[PDB]
């Protein structure tokens, strides 16, 4: 008959959507995999069962009891990784090492929060800061506290990280006692739904704590109320429709947005072709263009290098990109797989054609035949490297994101009265980004330059020879560090270790006699 | 023909608006005071000059340098308090003691931030937390930092606090290196304009750091950009119109909202009439209904008391309210002045008539003759106290805010089994999120436990008991070291809370680097 129709888990029950559903397909082979549908679901019940039953059940447990359930989920996901790697190969067309960024990235992030959470103790509220006297005699004092929000957390997640986007958000939400409703992007929804089905089947979390809807998003935001939270990852276009909905404009629900981000990499003036730091730069650029076919939100899109260094840069990138083979990830000779879908492949080819009108194409290996795949079926795109000689006057470099294995290089004028001042200005023209990386032989220089980029980048990632062996990667998101960025990148904050708990809590100043603050404090932790 | 037209301070210059202007009047005597106008101002240039010239100039300074300028503002405003009190009496109609909540509250807050900022030192960015290893051998690490946003701070401020609304917001903004543009509510804008004019005239801050526009708001939000921040204080319905603007929905500018808040006071089951907690509760309710004629955002609007205590509570409130004399604040016999205007007078009276459709009016001193004021001219409203016998089935109680010397009392059911106030907690939460709830008991430990039950729906929980009768800082008084704001109906905003306030004006970033580069 037809491929499997994945059920939704809502109000404590597995429920199928009506109709024919939307088919997910293998972006390499064109094979139909599974279908999704949310048609006819009772969204009022889905949200009320989560918010009431789900939230009460979670709030009755302490942080440490919730953290122990996260640890149990870690052991479950780890035991089923073989099933996960099989879905990733078919649904996303990624190499095994690239599938690991999503699978094992998600599982590592969940484990981090399970360990952090065990330290929060057997309490139901947390202390923010210490107590402060409000009187000369200290008879009357103030203590701030954090309490779980009496709402649900709705995650609208991007197609690139069906696993990591689930767990990076769900770990702090569930540790904070807040029930989760996840809505993965349709094209790659399968891994998200299987991971949720696995956890729900195991009965680790209370009923109502974890729900999933796949298919149309129609009607979800209409269920959002003032004590709920929403975390959206997607396009800047979509983000502006979302922001205008009454849930936020009239009802004031908290919202996090992650959106388009034209991340930068800056080769410092001292890192000339003869020094160790030059090759670190070449290597990282090619890495971020090619991991998942450049489908990380954090991937380098703009690379800025001294005028003098432009030729040697273009030559070194050409030579490294040449080693990147493209095709079917089932073949071990393949270095880089497909984009997530043929639809995205069209977006990316359109993006390349619009950039070509203002830039020169320095590298493009599109004529090379794919390994074990047909270019007229598969969503494979070859790396493309553009050159923009006049970035001050460029119309498209700083504005148009191409969500593929594509990047533009541009020279900057060395300031030799920071030497990297013009590069700092150019990175800013991206109007606000998740991350910038910076490359130098000089560790002390990196500190100064980093502060110059800090007010327009959520993370600044500095690479130099003393950390060639230890630096954690431009595009890789360590969960103990902030993830998000200002401006175009959306104005959002996630992760950052303990920092992530605040989005899910309500903060309150308690002002009382000192013995009352003492008793409050006995019921809390930090 | 014609009172003084106050000028705007924009793009480092004083510029009058065109046209006739809108007259500000004394809400007791009806005297014309000053005029305001923003008509024909070049807003693109006002915003650009603050953003570019102002921001660059403030970021050039360290946190300690900026805090030193704040200390110099403190000394200036203190020397000018005589002028400020005279403006407050005429434009706002408040007694000397209630004026002081705005004037001396502002100065106190600004001075708190001046002292806090001196401790931040000779640096241009702040560390958020400590450094953390990202590698087995610790050669690679991370440190989060806070850096001033490269924007402007636009404050749209409510009529009730023309001084404190300016300085509570401006103090952390300017300490954080962010230029300020203030838009005070028209009816009481004079004191804000005069404070800004004194500061500007003194040359304490760089040109572009401090700007003011008084008059129509048209076109202001159109100038807001993605790195700017906006703090709005006003009605829920105006907040919702504002949230839909492109500045936020498309450009993503940060926004804080303070709006309607039906703040609660809960009398605990142990606080019976023969105990000292009982009188503390009676006094606090009276003070919150009457200071500034009930025009604090944080005033008690709902008071919840055990069924057994309902009659003694009504009788004791009547007795205290009857001592509250009303009229011209110029008369030292007057305990309570006017509302800010004759328009607010009408709004409050319509609110009173609306509540009375569902509640019994238990106390009303409307017929008592005013002292040195004409009821047909002045904006004096007497205290009104309502009783709602069935708060579980009441509508209006929990939904309709009367911004005047008006409150409602309602009984709750004491729970006898293994908190006694469980029902009062539920009733507080029906206000859909508030700035503040206060709680009253003889038992300090009990107040600790109860406070945690209200914390998820109130930005501040304020406990009053005999051991702090002399030291408790008041239900409605905002201490700048403590969080101000609340969830849900109250707006979802956060301000103050000492150093916590700085974060709204900064961008946070994780820096990951060689351990030498780090910290």
């Amino acid at each position: 008959h037809m491929t499997e129709l994945l059920k939704n888990h809502v109000a404590g029950q597995w429920i199928a959507g009506t109709g024919a559903g939307i088919t997910l397909t293998d972006p390499v082979t064109g094979v139909a995999l599974v279908r999704v549908s949310s048609e006819g679901l009772d969204l009022a019940r889905a949200f009320s069962f989560a918010r009431e039953d789900g939230g009460a059940a979670l709030r009755a447990l302490t942080y440490a009891q919730r953290a122990a359930r996260l640890a149990d989920i870690v052991k479950l996901l780890q035991a089923k990784r073989g099933d996960y790697y099989a879905i990733a190969t078919a649904n996303s067309g990624t190499t095994r090492n690239d599938s690991a960024v999503d699978i094992d990235g998600g599982i590592f992030t969940l484990s981090y929060y399970a360990k952090l959470g065990a330290s929060l103790g057997e309490v139901h509220a947390l202390r923010d800061g210490s107590a402060e006297s409000l009187s000369k005699d200290r008879s009357f004092s103030a203590q701030h506290v954090l309490s779980p929000t009496r709402g649900v957390a709705l995650f609208i997640n991007a197609f690139n990280f069906p696993s990591w986007g689930l767990w990076e958000k769900a770990a702090p939400a569930l540790l904070s006692g807040v029930p989760v409703i996840v809505k993965p992007a349709t094209a790659t929804a399968w891994l998200t739904q299987r991971m949720v089905a696995d956890v729900v089947d195991a009965g680790i979390l209370p009923p109502g704590a974890l729900s999933i809807i796949c298919g149309s998003s129609a009607g979800l935001l209409d269920q959002i109320r003032s004590f709920d939270v929403v975390s959206f990852t997607g396009s800047a276009d979509t983000a502006a429709t979302l922001r205008a909905h009454p849930a936020f404009v009239q009802r004031g629900a908290r919202l996090n947005v992650e959106a388009d981000s034209l991340n930068s990499a800056i080769l410092c003036a001292d890192a000339t072709p003869d020094t160790p730091a030059f090759d670190l730069f070449i290597k990282e650029v090619v890495r971020e263009m090619t991991v998942k076919s450049g489908q990380k939100c954090t991937a380098i899109r703009r690379a800025f290098v001294p005028e003098a260094a432009l030729e040697p840069v273009l030559e070194a990138l050409k030579a490294k990109l040449a080693k990147i083979t493209v095709g079917n990830p089932r073949n071990d000779a393949v270095r880089m797989g497909s984009l997530v879908s043929r639809e995205q492949y069209e977006n990316v080819l359109a993006g390349i054609a619009a950039l070509r009108e203002e830039a020169v194409l320095a590298y493009d290996s599109s004529a090379v035949p794919l390994i074990d795949a047909d270019a007229n079926i598969a969503a494979c795109v070859a790396p493309h490297l553009f050159v923009v000689n006049d970035p001050d006057n460029a119309t498209l470099l700083h504005d148009v994101e191409v969500f593929g294995p594509v990047a533009s290089v541009a020279p900057y004028r060395v300031t030799t009265d920071l030497p990297e001042a013009h590069a700092v200005a150019l990175a800013r023209r991206g109007q606000g980004s998740l991350v910038a990386s910076i490359y130098s032989n000089d560790d002390a220089h990196l500190g100064r330059l980093a502060l110059e980029l800090a007010d327009s980048h959520g993370r600044v990632h500095a690479i130099s020879p003393s950390v060639q062996h230890s630096q954690t990667g431009h595009g890789n998101v360590m969960p103990m560090s902030l993830h998000g960025g200002p401006g175009r990148a959306g104005g959002g904050e996630a992760l950052g270790g303990l920092r992530a708990l605040a989005f899910y809590h309500r903060r309150s100043a308690i002002q009382a006699a000192s013995a009352a603050i003492g008793t409050l404090t006995q019921a809390t932790h930090w």
